[PDB]
């Protein structure tokens, strides 16, 4: 019930970097709104570091979606103007993935971790 | 009835700089059209340098609106593509302000300058 | 009925350069589609290097249209964002010209070249 923060730490970095691009709304409004929804769920996943193992496919895909947001945010300053639509579509799909992840059943997650299955 | 040009000089500079960005129409069409409407009014304000004092709040705001146009024009080459909407809104409001100023009653201006009031 | 390739060589260069800008569709979809339609016609014009002389006004304008595509493609990386509409219109007209050229009557061309006229 207490945890050292890693998912939530890596997510707060991505939020603080995205917020800087106020003029570009798919990042600073849409994506940070989704990421701020997802942020408490990352906090309580990190608090459950004992009951969960972060290797399962759901948490590995959480890692990978937050890392796609990270990579996209860090490359934004070099997105050329004629890549706008392209990049926006990419940002939107990151957004959608994060939202679907926010429907994760944590109790079933730690359940499947405490007891073996087929 | 004869004046050394200062409002109109600072406005002609801003016009000649804005005109250069032919591809970007909010500057080179819309803003220079408004500024070319306002330009003769600046000429006759400068010709009246005796009857008016340029310290009153209307002429200080004329100074400040022409200076917002100046600053915006000089920063345009470094407006990034995802700031377009933002910058355009700013340019539009400069435009609107200039137009409203072109309804200034000069006779009431020099009147309030020749005789004291409460 | 066999020819060393020059129109078609200069056109293949322009195609391979335009294709690189995948994100920008007026170039990499629209213009290369038109140019790939025009490409076999350039091949068979080059194969007919004996029966035709490339000096006539139709083939000189083929030269000049392919060279406008070349110049436009090579300058694209320095098209600023607020020139988009402008440049796109230019690209579109190159496109239209190429398409109309693809209605050239080659038989009448080599005919007017084999026999003198007024
Ligand atoms: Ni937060
Ligand atoms: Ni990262
Ligand atoms: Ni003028
Ligand atoms: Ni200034
Ligand atoms: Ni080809
Ligand atoms: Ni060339």
């Amino acid at each position: 019930s207490i945890g050292e923060a890693v998912f939530s730490k890596l997510l707060k970095v991505v939020i603080d970097e995205a917020k800087k691009f106020k003029a570009f709304k798919p990042l600073s409004k849409d994506l940070v709104s989704t990421m701020e929804i997802l942020f408490p769920l990352t906090q309580k996943i990190d608090s459950m570091q004992k009951e969960l193992d972060f290797g399962v496919k759901e948490l590995k895909e959480l890692r990978d979606t937050i890392e796609r947001a990270d990579v996209a945010v860090r490359k934004f300053p070099r997105v050329k103007w004629y890549e706008e639509s392209e990049y926006t579509r990419k940002i939107e799909r990151i957004n959608k993935d994060m939202l679907k992840f926010c429907q994760i059943d944590l109790q079933l997650l730690q359940h499947r971790n405490q007891w073996s299955h087929p």
